[PDB]
């Protein structure tokens, strides 16, 4: 058993749930990787199609897994289905989830996402079986169809669309965006960055493939979509399907005037979830925004949008030096922008205020039904005014559950063309 | 093997070595990261204290260039020697100066490092009695005071020795302010202090009941009964809180005192335990006015000044908090910058650290640093240690915590 305080409360929890984790997460008794982020490369399953004495295992522990969820293990189908994976394996060298099991384990894999502060909202999880797609055709159907159900006109749903498992890896379902929604990124000749610089590189690719951009400063980027390991393929989503904000002060008349807008829904397309020892390679899940990801991150890294400077000059801030405190209050007006413009318009938003106190009643609620929650404190502190937030406060331990989403290479850094 | 760390802004990485030289826990297991948690988890024989003994003057000789030589070889025996027949050993002063400024720079924790070979060391090692306790903090806090211009001072007190004579200051720092819980429900001045409060008053001391009534000194000498002082007040500097454009915040009547001088933690050096050991250095601005002063369970005042400042409080998303969480963190530092007493803010703090540990890296193989505690408590993201990946390690001589006094001191009077 581990307990964990809060610093705030003195509320202690105790941790049993950590006891079934599986994999490595990278730190020992003498080295903490905390704060690294790809620590462990601890995998379950190997490189490409593993023998049956690998597979086969882990089939057995997620059938397992499952049936005990629903009081039973053991069973006549429990068995019955444990006898059924077997010759799946033995004849194809891997096997195909129950309709049943891929919506369990696509909402536990949400619940055992430790870098996750939305995940009180684990069990409402739309889940659409897109394993029938044969080309990137389909693909762009099946997403279109995704973006329209998950923006709903601003009232956002949670919703997950899960593309054919790996099979050899040489056939991988894979879109090469890293969310279905961003902006494009160009190297300018002066030597500076228009749009998104985090983009840039797959905008070139983008434009590589012949898509003509307009090369603006919120241009929505085309889906590179991969089916069945061929050459990927662009598309262009439907602009009434992208749902978007401009970004207005309620105060400050000209805050209107910088242009600024963000798009409504986040929705992760480069991340492999992994149930049973099968590795769904394009799984895109969307959910909606805590304010922060786009008014500190989004617009204030210094690497991204870079917006300080700007919005500090147009608030006549003393700029001269870091003491004044310009980048925090220039910050911070950004982020009320944010949140009132979303919520002026009827896109659902959260607060870090909000998604925090609801992280802390989640934490509680898996202490008290499942023993234990896996937290990832540096991910899961807002990135502005951390202590001013219950999580702040509240120690944490994390550990790798299974199912889970994975990170995974970016595909042109594997992808041989034909 | 090497272990490679990531800026994820800059895109710089660093190959940390250093990581093979510890051999204490971090708290974390194979399967399980403990990061976030504040405290994971007598005295040494005769054979726990050799080897640790050994490995520290090994350092040592190591870092001036020494090793192997004659008089490395000739220490080493000496120190055997002292163990063999008293069950303990004395540092030479090189050797404590060499100690106690390796362990701020091994203090994982610790965001102010790259200042960590500018301390002032003061062996009070030859200390007996909490009056003369008494004489050597006064002298300490006037040295590192100096008049606003803060200097970086620890004093050492004697090593434990059976366990049964230890020198504590029973105090968490040297200058904090009084809490005094009301029948109200209330509580006047520091609430993170009503526990060492109640204690003073217990042992005599009588209390002005104010806002921010400077603590006496509880100091414990040799294992007896501690004691009661007063600081003098001319020698504990503070600073009224003003703010540069709201004329209302003095009204507030806020203040700090300006040196942060911890107290309560342990030094270790090569296997001897020095439970008082006083260190100061000077405030980041985020320490008082983001913490001390609006912590929910400490001075608390973020309503006051959001009402003051107009601010719509009746909803989370307008922020309110965020923005009078600001403007008292500008109010911190004006105030210091001032009255010309040494101060940091957050965004200088970090972009020092990162030079240091940079520098770290590339003269000593690695730099431990904990990412939960080095990133200021606002704004994070926006200053560069955010987007530092960092290894968590412990090295020796370290700080170490130590339970309170209260807990452990068994009573000897009447
Ligand atoms: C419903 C509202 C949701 C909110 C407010 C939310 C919030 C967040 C935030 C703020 C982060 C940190 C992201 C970053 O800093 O870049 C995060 C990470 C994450 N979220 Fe959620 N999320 C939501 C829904 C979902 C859903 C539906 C899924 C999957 C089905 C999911 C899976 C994850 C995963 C796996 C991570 C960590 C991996 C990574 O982003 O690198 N979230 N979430
Ligand atoms: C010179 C200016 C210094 C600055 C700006 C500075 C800054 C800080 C800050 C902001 C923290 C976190 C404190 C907290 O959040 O409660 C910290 C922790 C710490 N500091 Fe430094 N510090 C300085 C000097 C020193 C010195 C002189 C020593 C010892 C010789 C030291 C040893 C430590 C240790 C051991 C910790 C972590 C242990 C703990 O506080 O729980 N620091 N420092
Ligand atoms: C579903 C969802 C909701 C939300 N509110 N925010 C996010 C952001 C996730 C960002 N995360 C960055 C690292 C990565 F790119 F590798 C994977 C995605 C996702
Ligand atoms: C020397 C110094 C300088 C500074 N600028 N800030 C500090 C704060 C240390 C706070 N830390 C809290 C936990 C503890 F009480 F156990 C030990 C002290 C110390
Ligand atoms: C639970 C969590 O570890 C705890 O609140 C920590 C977080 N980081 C911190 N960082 C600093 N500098 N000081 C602190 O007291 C804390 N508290
Ligand atoms: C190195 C460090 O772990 C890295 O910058 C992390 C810190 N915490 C984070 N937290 C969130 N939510 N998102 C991030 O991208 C990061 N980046
Ligand atoms: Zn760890």
């Amino acid at each position: 058993f581990l307990k964990v305080k809060n610093w705030e409360t003195e509320v202690v929890l105790t941790d049993t749930l950590h006891l079934k984790s599986t994999l490595e997460t990278g730190c020992t008794e003498y080295i903490c990787m905390g704060s690294i982020m790809h620590p462990s490369q601890h995998a379950r399953r190997p490189e490409d199609v593993a023998t049956k004495d690998q597979l086969f295992p882990l089939a057995k522990e997620f059938i397992d897994q499952y049936y005990s969820s629903i009081k039973r293990f053991g069973s006549k189908a429990h068995m019955e289905r444990l006898e059924e994976v077997n010759k799946e394996i033995d004849t194809t060298s891997t096997y195909q989830l129950k309709d049943t099991e891929l919506i369990y384990g696509a909402k536990h894999a949400w619940r055992n996402a430790s870098r996750c502060v939305g995940r009180i909202q684990w069990s409402k999880l739309q889940v659409f079986d897109a394993r029938d797609c044969t080309t990137a055709h389909g693909m762009f159907n099946y997403i279109c169809n995704h973006v329209k159900y998950a923006t709903n006109k601003g009232n956002l749903r949670s919703a997950i669309t899960i593309f054919p498992q790996r099979t050899d890896g040489k056939h991988d379902f894979r879109v090469w965006n890293s969310q279905l929604i961003r902006y494009a990124g160009y190297k300018q000749p002066d030597g500076s960055t228009l749009g998104d610089p985090a983009n840039v590189q797959f905008t070139e690719i983008c434009i590589q493939q012949g898509w003509k951009p307009p090369r603006g400063r919120f241009d929505v980027l085309p889906l590179l979509l991969q089916a069945n390991g061929n050459d990927p393929e662009l598309f262009q989503i439907p602009p009434e399907l992208v749902l978007e904000v401009p970004i207005r002060h309620p105060k400050f008349e000209w805050f209107k005037d910088l242009g600024l807008k963000w798009y409504g829904l986040p929705a992760v397309s480069n991340m492999l979830l992994e149930i049973g020892g099968l590795e769904f390679s394009a799984c895109p899940f969307s959910g909606w925004y805590m304010g922060t990801e786009i008014g500190v991150r989004d617009y204030c890294d210094n690497s991204r949008y870079n917006i300080l400077e700007e919005v500090a000059k147009k608030m006549n801030l003393d700029m001269r030096k870091t003491s004044s405190l310009w980048k925090d209050q220039a910050l911070v007006e950004i982020n009320i922008a944010v949140l009132y413009s979303f919520q002026s318009d009827k896109v659902t938003i959260v607060d870090h205020h909000s998604a925090t106190e609801s992280f802390i009643k989640h934490m509680e609620n898996e202490y008290r039904c499942r023993g234990g929650c896996p937290a990832d404190w540096v991910w899961i502190v807002p990135p502005m005014s951390g202590s001013i937030t219950p999580v702040f406060h509240q120690e944490m331990l994390n550990y790798r559950l299974t199912p889970s989403f994975e990170y995974q290479p970016d595909p042109w850094n594997t992808h041989v063309w034909k």
